[PDB]
């Protein structure tokens, strides 16, 4: 009774549905647990990107950024009664919710006006390799409310925050709750070295009350593992200078709820500290358990649904795309996988996604933009690697008072042929700059293609077109220099 | 010939050429300029237009003008303060602008000291013969020689200057030069010109204008920004308008009179009459050739500028010309490039020229514009089949910031026959930054599919560029077609 059934109406899911019903005229059934955003399930029609990810965080970071402009405006002749300055977390949340709602709504209207596309509210799971059930709850015992029969099934259940098993985790929240806080914490602790943690620390630091304080902790050596070491270093000094406290090598042992309502946190090191909020952002895991995978023999690899380059599971006719497959957890990748999938299944040509050289950003303050390999991986796959590095304080920061705001541009190449392996930036507008550069690496651009390009002046980006001599090299993993 | 090279002008092209000749080629270089530090009376100095009355100062100033937007839009995200206490101190802006510029002028001087084979000469430069350059105390060829320089090669890099039209009253008007030194922001100002200088300054004035100030922009043609994509010209016009700037198209000043209160009365050919406290003319720049005494060497002048060939050579051996003076592409980076190419061509093993095609550039208007390649109108005349891909949207933040008129426009033009990208034009915040990597793309002969097969960075405005798959319309032998 259905060609395709997607479990999850997220970015991948919707993309796969839409495409199937429009370019292939297939009867598509789509399942999600909520129509509009917010608790109790947080996610809804639209997925993480829409309800508790990309969209709302960008609105908030944009909000958090105003603290910089309002401070920096002074250096260019802008005055006002700074003592009357206050941030209304409630407004932020209020507008955030309207915006999200309008999108949940817009999505609903979509199913209406689209033929062959039907939406089904409830939890979905596999009965058999061709039977998908919509129940009223995550409990496989709860009441079936629909029994869908189909030839093809696509899994797109996304991921979910991972809460560690430490005593008192019940006193902490994940990123989900954070988008609904009724008031901004005075003292907040964000746990995690990753983007989510970093981004939120930026947000909380801006809308924090009078003697508020944001503390970020990580179990490792320095934040943002997996990113260029120069950015991790620079980002830490900048976040620090903005008044954010970063604890490295610290890992929460237990959280206890004091009488005033505060939370006492005890770190394995023995340190004790109080906080009004404890946000855990240590990881996201594919949401597989509730799918009853066993009822069809679909394999699971590292918590996620195993697939092959074509997004196919081990059971013909059962495909998986997105966060659920644990490859690259970025919205655009999901959307891209879905389209490739759909073509490969109901079209004339099989097509897969290129998970390499994907540009991405971190919306911290200041932000980061990146594409390709970090040196440390590069020197392991190539014998001769050249590193081009640039660091400078943009003019505007010279005059805005934010002298600590250094812009960092780093280019990494395979010295044998000039090919560009990775470009990493730190500084205002980075996310925006990295995009075309993403196209550059798909075109196998080489360093000379950059420096032979005429710069746009004056801009930060033009730095990328003026790096001609490497600062250092890696010869079979060893660091060398030119005498 | 006590000098290998003599550069007249210490701007972007000249400095780059000087530096490269003395450092990579160990040549004795002489460089001349009329002032060491910015400001009146000559405005330009060591550093050139980019440093003293161009790129640098205009970016600082536009940067300042943007705060008006952020200050207004902050309200949308929960930022409150006593808006009635809000004021702009033009004098502060000018104060920090001067310190920044001064520091660079100083950094430049120091460079001449620490660099061997590089010598700086203060004064007006001119040719005596094809191998003799004179430094005089004034622009007048009669003034006192203060130095006689013999050399084997001469580089002309005098740049351009504002062009004041010969209309009655021009003496009551000013140019972009004086604008950087205004002691007070005009209450009613009129900027004359449709170009970038006029548009960029309109936004500056509009942000630091007093209480019931008013900025008026007039252009004699149909719509601002001639030479740029029609969609951007239209959009930009609505957006400037919605911010309180008044734009008069099809108006052409006839005369300016100085009233007794000190205001300036402006009479347009059309007969209209309006009063202003400031009249800024920004109708163009001309290569500075007259004071060089080109005749003493036979160097040819084409359209107001020094004639040169692809290798930047004049008609007289050993006399080269790079930069604004040659009237090709008046951008800082183009000048810098021509100089390096020139220097390699003359004192190096290999001849090299600059590619004046596909050069990215921007207009620091509010919002700004970023562009690269051909505009449809020119495309449809060189190619039989042209596809125009067009996107328009109000970014998320502008939905919530209260600036709903700030639409983002992305436009991609291609040669439909093979998919090659001919031009990319953007309008919206951060466009200038977005266009750069895009400039690299067209140097690599990218094609529309290379864009859309790229995974986007989300969420950002730039990502739109990677998601335009179907053309909105085409140009078939200049006619506009569409798919039924
Ligand atoms: C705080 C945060 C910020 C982020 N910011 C960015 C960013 O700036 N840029 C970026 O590229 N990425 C960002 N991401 C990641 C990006 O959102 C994800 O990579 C992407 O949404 C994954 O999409 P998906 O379709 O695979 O999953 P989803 O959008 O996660 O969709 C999964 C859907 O499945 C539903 N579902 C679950 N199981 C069932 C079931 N059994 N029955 C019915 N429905 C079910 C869920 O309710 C959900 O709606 C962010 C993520 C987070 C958490
Ligand atoms: C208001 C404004 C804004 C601009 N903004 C930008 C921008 O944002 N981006 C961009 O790319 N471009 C911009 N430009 C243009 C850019 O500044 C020029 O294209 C570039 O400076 C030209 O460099 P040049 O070396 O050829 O000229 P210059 O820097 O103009 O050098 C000419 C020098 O020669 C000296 N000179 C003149 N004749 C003599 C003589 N006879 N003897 C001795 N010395 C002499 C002068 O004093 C001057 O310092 C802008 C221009 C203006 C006017
Ligand atoms: C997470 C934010 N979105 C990205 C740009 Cl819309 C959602 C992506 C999912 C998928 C691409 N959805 C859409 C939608 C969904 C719903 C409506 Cl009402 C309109 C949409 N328009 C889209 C336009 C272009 C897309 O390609 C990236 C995707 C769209
Ligand atoms: C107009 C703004 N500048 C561009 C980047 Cl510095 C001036 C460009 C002119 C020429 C390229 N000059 C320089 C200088 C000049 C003086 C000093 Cl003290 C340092 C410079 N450093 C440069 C570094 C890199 C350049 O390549 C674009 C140019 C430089
Ligand atoms: C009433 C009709 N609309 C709702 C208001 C339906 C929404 C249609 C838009 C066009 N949706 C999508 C897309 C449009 C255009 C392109 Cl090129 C791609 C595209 N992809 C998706 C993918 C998923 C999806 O689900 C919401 C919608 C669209
Ligand atoms: C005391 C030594 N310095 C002054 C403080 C001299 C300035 C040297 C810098 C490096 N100047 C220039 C350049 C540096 C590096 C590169 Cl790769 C290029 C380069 N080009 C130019 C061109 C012109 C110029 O004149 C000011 C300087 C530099």
């Amino acid at each position: 009774i259905f060609d395709l059934v997607v479990i999850g109406a997220g970015s991948g899911g919707l993309e796969a549905a839409w495409n199937a019903a429009t370019l292939y005229k297939k009867r598509v059934a789509v399942i999600d647990v909520q129509m509009v955003h917010g608790p109790p399930f947080f996610s809804a029609l639209g997925g993480t990107c829409v309800n508790v990810g990309c969209v709302p965080k960008k609105l908030m970071v944009t909000g958090a950024q105003y603290m910089e402009h309002l401070r920096e405006s002074a250096g260019f002749g802008w005055e006002f009664d700074r003592t009357t300055l206050r941030a209304e977390w409630k407004n932020l949340i209020a507008v955030k919710d309207e915006a999200v709602l309008n999108i949940n709504k817009s999505y609903d209207e979509m199913f209406r006006d689209t033929e062959g596309l039907e939406f089904f509210l409830g939890w979905g799971s596999l009965e058999s390799k061709n039977v998908v059930n919509v129940r009223e709850s995550a409990d496989p015992a709860s009441a079936v409310k629909e029994r869908l029969e189909t030839e093809h099934i696509l899994l797109a259940s996304g991921s979910w925050p991972h809460m560690p098993n430490i005593p008192g985790i019940e006193h902490c929240i994940s990123s989900n709750e954070a988008f609904y806080l009724p008031e901004p914490p005075r003292r907040v602790l964000t746990v995690g070295g990753g983007f989510i943690s970093v981004e939120f620390a930026g947000i909380f630091n801006a809308y924090k009350p009078k003697d508020g304080q944001v503390t970020l902790c990580y179990r490792g050596e320095m934040i943002l593992r997996g990113f260029d070491h120069t950015l991790r270093e620079e980002l830490t000094k900048q976040l620090t200078a903005n008044g954010i406290q970063i604890l490295t090598k610290e890992n929460p042992a237990k959280v206890e709820l004091n009488a005033d309502g505060s939370k006492s946190v005890t770190f394995e090191s023995g340190k004790k500290m109080d906080f009004d909020l404890v946000m855990m952002a240590i990881g996201r895991s594919p949401r597989t358990k509730d799918l009853q995978l066993q009822n069809a023999g679909v394999m699971i690899k590292n918590g996620g649904v195993q697939v092959d380059e074509y997004s196919r599971t081990n059971v013909s006719n059962i495909y998986a795309i997105g966060d659920v497959t644990n490859r690259v957890m970025l919205t655009p990748v999901a959307i891209n996988e879905a389209a490739a999938l759909v073509d490969t299944v109901f079209g004339t040509t099989p097509r897969k996604t290129d998970h390499t050289r994907v540009a991405s950003a971190v919306f911290s303050i200041p932000p980061i933009g990146t594409c390709g390999l970090i040196e440390e991986v590069a020197s392991k796959r190539y014998e001769v690697v050249a590193v081009y590095l640039s660091s400078f304080t943009p003019l505007m920061h010279k005059v805005s008072g934010s002298k600590y705001k250094t812009f960092v541009a780093k280019i990494i190449t395979n010295h044998s042929d000039g090919t560009v392996l990775g470009v990493h930036l730190l500084g205002d507008n980075a996310p925006e700059i990295i995009q075309g550069i993403g196209i550059c690496l798909k075109l196998n651009a080489k360093i000379s293609d950059f420096y032979n390009t005429i710069g746009v002046h004056p801009t930060s980006a033009e730095e990328l077109c003026s790096m001609r001599t490497p600062s250092y090299y890696y010869v079979k993993g060893e660091k060398m220099e030119k005498p």
